[PDB]
């Protein structure tokens, strides 16, 4: 099959995929953003869910989008694999 879902960290708890999407949608070609955060209060920690479809492309943009700017931090990008991958 095809997708490797990504997760975006170091976000402001409030920001938006929308913003993200002016970086991604340039870098590679995302399927969907996602943000994760409290489904209760809203509460976010800084992670979401950017996948680009790509498996290959996309893992260049993990490689360099990983700790770019949000004009006062760095997100970040991974292959979805936090905690231990999923846990381990």
């Amino acid at each position: 099959a095809s997708n490797t879902n990504l997760i975006v960290n170091y976000l402001p708890q409030d920001m938006t995929d929308r913003e993200l999407y002016a970086l991604f949608r340039a870098i590679g070609p995302i399927n969907t953003c996602r943000i994760m955060r409290d489904y209760k209060t809203g509460y976010s920690y800084g992670y979401a869910f950017v996948d680009f479809t790509s498996e290959m492309d996309s893992q260049r943009a993990i490689k360099v989008l990983n700790g770019i700017t949000v004009r006062n931090k760095r997100l970040k990008v991974s292959y979805a694999r936090p905690g231990g991958e999923s846990i381990k």
